[PDB]
């Protein structure tokens, strides 16, 4: 090594988009468990393996002094809620103002399992992401679609930058 890695990640997005479920699916493989109380757990930690190294992810759930340690940000909307998607512009603008200069970013279109109630097309999300030069994927905390993908991707981008300088 013998460097150790702890990446502080932040979930941000409108109330109700699934931030807490994303966090608890990734860290406990749970969704609407009757055994887990989520109140008021501020973060969860999961360790992943990258390049043979054990990377600690400290993932926080819901102005500068708010983005203080954050190295990566998941910008979350709900594919069944157009307004939550529309507010992503605003979240991006806030992050640009108050977060670290080079914070790594990713947009998540969550609840992609609810296809009969979809209000935001995958195409709309992809185009918005492409416009800001931000990575994108559709997720489901319920079905465990792209939740690991999202975190592994962001972590890789943080590590790649950190391993340069
Ligand atoms: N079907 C489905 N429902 C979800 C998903 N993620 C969250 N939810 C539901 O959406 C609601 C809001 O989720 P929550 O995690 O509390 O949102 P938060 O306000 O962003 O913390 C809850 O009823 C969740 O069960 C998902 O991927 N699929
Ligand atoms: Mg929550």
């Amino acid at each position: 090594g013998s460097h150790d890695y702890l990446f502080k990640l932040l979930l941000i997005g409108d109330s109700g988009v699934g931030k807490t479920c994303v966090l608890f699916r990734f860290s406990e493989d749970a969704f609407n468990s009757t055994f887990i109380s989520t109140i008021g757990i501020d973060f969860k930690i999961r360790t992943i393996e990258l390049d043979g190294k054990r990377i600690k992810l400290q993932i926080w759930d819901t102005t500068t002094a708010y983005y203080r340690g954050a190295m990566g940000i998941m910008l979350v909307y709900d594919i069944t809620n157009e307004k939550s998607f529309d507010n992503i512009r605003n979240w991006i603008r806030n992050i640009e103002e108050h977060a670290s200069a080079d914070v790594e970013k990713m947009i998540l279109g969550n609840k992609c399992d609810v296809n009969d109630k979809r209000q935001v097309s995958k195409e709309r999300g992809e185009k918005l992401a492409l416009d800001y030069g931000i990575k994108f994927m559709e997720t489901s905390a319920k079905a465990n679609i792209n939740v690991e993908n999202a975190f592994f991707t962001l972590a890789r981008d943080i590590k790649a930058k950190m391993d340069k300088k």
